[PDB]
């Protein structure tokens, strides 16, 4: 289902993989995602200061500015696979650090509950490991309070 992305004003040209928009020796399943190329439109979409865990964790690694990280991104991806609806709260997406690993060169291997999935390029100088915690739910005391 590609409504969204073939009504972005923002893209131009076929829908395809990003791996195969923008060619490199991606560790797969690194940029299977789909997307299409981005026109001149400069992206809205404002950088997720509520939801930045994986900019961070990527500049921490790396000492690439976060606005850069950001930045590169904008300029990368049309604003509707930038944001599905979820960036302000939930943030980014190894479907966006797939953009970040082609761009700067990069390889993490990231550590989830289920396993393990290291996702960049086979030949980035830079690597790295971070650790992915999903979303859940825990039973807590009757008058818990953050």
């Amino acid at each position: 289902d590609t409504a969204r992305l073939d009504a972005d004003p923002s893209a131009s040209g076929p829908v395809m993989e990003f791996r195969e928009l923008q060619k490199g020796a991606y560790i797969e399943p690194t940029g299977a995602f789909l997307t299409r190329a981005r026109n001149s439109v400069s992206s809205s979409i404002p950088y997720p200061a509520r939801a930045a865990c994986l900019l961070v964790a990527v500049s921490q690694a790396t000492g690439l500015p976060t606005r850069t990280l950001w930045a590169a991104l904008c300029a990368n991806l049309p604003d509707s696979v930038l944001d599905d609806g979820s960036l302000a709260t939930l943030g980014l997406t190894t479907d966006h650090f797939a953009v970040l690993a082609r761009i700067f060169s990069l390889r993490c291997r990231f550590v989830s509950e289920h396993g393990d999935v290291e996702l960049g390029l086979h030949d980035a100088t830079s690597r790295f490991t971070i650790r992915h915690t999903p979303g859940h739910f825990e039973l807590v005391a009757d008058n818990f309070s953050l």
